[PDB]
């Protein structure tokens, strides 16, 4: 029914049930939002007195018109989002004035083109520019980004191109990250011409790339920005995959890819060996896959290429993908790699075994199984042996059988994560070798391993009601044991830990009062630097910062 205003100049007019921009603006309005309602329409001076108005947002209210000296007072503006409104055509005149806009949302909009005329050339301000929609949005001409130089985020949603006019996206010298969406390999080879000198990372979504066909690009030979290219939801075959990989050849300083819910089934399987890209990851030295969906592997294929692919890449991350298996012979040929995450796969002791052979992942120093089927941890830890360079293991949110008394890991192992593992006691299974445990988050009682090297410990999220003895922790920085049921810690406790910088206290059902509590109380008054979070007294949600008795 009305607009709610603060003292800051934040209007909000959300959800009300407006059937057009609400009177009474004023020049104190700073933020103005006035999304989700029925102004059908925006005439010549309903933001007419709002000049100072730095921020409009009106999504999803229903606009379909809106004339074209609507802003002509906002000098100011620097964030517009009109998206998902009924605009069926754009109009240049909307942001003649606006030169101080920074973003502008048209994206959701019906219309099938920006319009005969260049919308953006006065925004010469303008860091982030969304366009486009699923089902009209159908053509993206030479004209549409005149007068744009550079841009931080330009995201096109065209999953309904049914043409782009070459050197369109080529007057533009800097874009940070270009999301596009297509949903077919059509146009693909001239836009990522129109490219190569501009674009730091490249995001592509929802692109069927199955009959992807390279063919080289007219172009100049010109050193390409790109950093990083990321595929979101693409459906791929093993011949268009390598088809995309020869455009590596025009991204040379490339280092990053990623692949998220894509789906790769490879039916044909290529086989001229000459238009075959090999070794040709340049200098990508991170892969990164999520939740990718391979349809049956049922003969054996070869990874002679991948083992040449993947030679020099660094970091490697296949999470949520149903892993089960990575072979020794391809794990032996992941030569340069450091960091390995297998994040929420299928990986049981049986199999690691393999995955873990002799001459594996050789130079691995961190390894990420969170999430698995692991349940043996003396198991896990002899398989592992064979990783001579591992310093890092991660067995979070497995649920492991209780740990005997007697492990063998990793030589150089320091970081163990056994956080969310269900284990109700520790025992001397884990190694002293040992600068960093995580044992959060699980059903312990109490911790009473001596680890001479721990430099941090978290022991959060359990059921201790007493704080381990701090003669375990000769040199610990580092203590989390928030949410534990703590009441009360021994007086100058703290002087004992004579490394002690950074601690968690929080969430603890504190006992505050006068004959205790008093050490706490004072220590952390007077060691805020060091205190994370805030301890906070029971019976009363004051702090635990409270002076006591004089
Ligand atoms: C830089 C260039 C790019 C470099 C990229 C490097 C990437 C390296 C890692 C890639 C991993 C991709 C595959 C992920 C995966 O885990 O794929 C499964 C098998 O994985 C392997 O065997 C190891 C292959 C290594 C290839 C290396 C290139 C498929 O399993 C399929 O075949 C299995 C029998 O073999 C079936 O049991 C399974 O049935 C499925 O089992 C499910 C667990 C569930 N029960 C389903 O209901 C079931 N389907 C049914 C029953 O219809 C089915 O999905
Ligand atoms: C040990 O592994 C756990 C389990 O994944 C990590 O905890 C997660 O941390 C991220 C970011 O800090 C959070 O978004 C999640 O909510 C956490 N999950 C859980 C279990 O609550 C934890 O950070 C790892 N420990 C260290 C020191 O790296
Ligand atoms: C582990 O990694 C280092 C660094 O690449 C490598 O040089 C060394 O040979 C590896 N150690 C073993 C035993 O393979």
């Amino acid at each position: 029914e009305s607009l709610s205003c603060d003292a800051s100049g934040v209007c909000d007019g959300r959800s009300r049930s407006f059937t057009s921009i609400p009177s009474g603006l004023t020049a104190a309005m700073k933020s103005l939002d006035l999304s989700f309602n029925k102004i059908t329409y925006i005439g010549h001076g309903d933001l007419r007195a709002c000049a100072n108005l730095q921020v409009l947002i009106l999504k999803s209210s229903r606009i379909n018109t809106i004339e074209g000296d609507a802003f002509y007072s906002l000098g100011s503006l620097e964030h517009l989002d009109l998206s998902d409104n009924h605009l069926s055509s754009l109009s240049s005149s909307w942001f003649g004035p606006l030169s101080s806009l920074k973003y502008l949302n048209l994206m959701g909009n019906p219309y099938q083109t920006l319009g005969v005329t260049s919308l953006f050339p006065n925004l010469t301000n303008l860091q982030t520019l969304r366009i486009g929609n699923v089902e009209t949005f159908s053509e993206i001409r030479r004209i549409d980004f005149a007068g744009l130089t550079s841009l931080n985020e330009l995201e096109i949603k065209a999953l309904s191109l049914r043409n782009y006019q070459s050197q369109s996206l080529k007057s533009i010298r800097d874009i940070h990250h270009l999301t596009l969406h297509l949903s077919e390999s059509a146009f693909l080879l001239e836009i990522f011409a129109d490219i190569l000198s501009s674009v730091r990372y490249l995001e592509l979504r929802d692109t069927n790339l199955a009959r992807f066909q390279f063919s080289p690009l007219p172009v100049d030979e010109v050193s390409s920005p790109m950093k990083k290219l990321a595929f979101r939801g693409s459906v791929l075959t093993d011949e268009s995959f390598n088809e995309l990989l020869k455009l590596l050849r025009y991204i040379l300083e490339l280092s990053e890819v990623e692949f998220d819910d894509c789906t790769l089934n490879g039916l044909g399987d290529f086989n001229p060996s000459e238009s075959d890209v090999v070794s040709e990851l340049g200098k990508v030295e991170t892969v990164t896959i999520r939740r990718l969906h391979i349809p049956q592997f049922y003969l054996f294929y070869d990874l002679s290429t991948v083992y040449s692919l993947l030679e020099k890449v660094k970091r490697i991350t296949v999470e949520n993908s149903k892993v089960f298996l990575v072979p020794c012979s391809f794990s032996q040929h992941l030569k340069s790699l450091e960091f390995l995450d297998l994040s929420e796969n299928l990986m049981v002791e049986e199999y690691l075994k393999n995955s873990a052979c002799k001459g594996a992942w050789p130079s691995l120093q961190t390894l990420v199984l969170s999430q698995n089927h692991l349940r043996s941890m003396q198991k896990t830890g002899e398989i592992l042996l064979t990783l001579k360079n591992l310093t890092s293991l991660d067995i979070s949110r497995n649920t492991f059988h209780p740990m005997p008394d007697s492990c063998q890991w990793p030589e150089k192992m320091r970081f163990l994560n056994l956080s969310s593992t269900g284990i109700r006691v520790v025992k001397t299974c884990i190694p002293q070798t040992l600068e960093v445990l995580d044992v959060s988050n699980n059903n312990l009682d109490s911790f009473s391993l001596f680890l001479p090297r721990l430099q941090e410990l978290y022991i959060s999220r359990n059921k201790l009601k007493t704080l381990p003895d701090a003669s375990l922790f000769p040199v610990l920085l580092v203590m989390k044991i928030a949410s534990n049921q703590l009441k009360s810690v021994p007086d100058g406790i703290f002087d004992r830990l004579t490394s002690l910088q950074k601690i968690w206290l929080h969430t603890n059902p504190w006992d505050c009062s006068c004959p205790r509590i008093d050490y706490l109380s004072r220590w952390l008054n007077k060691n805020s630097q060091k205190e994370q979070g805030s301890a906070k007294c029971s019976g009363s949600g004051k702090p635990v910062r409270s002076i006591i008795c004089p």
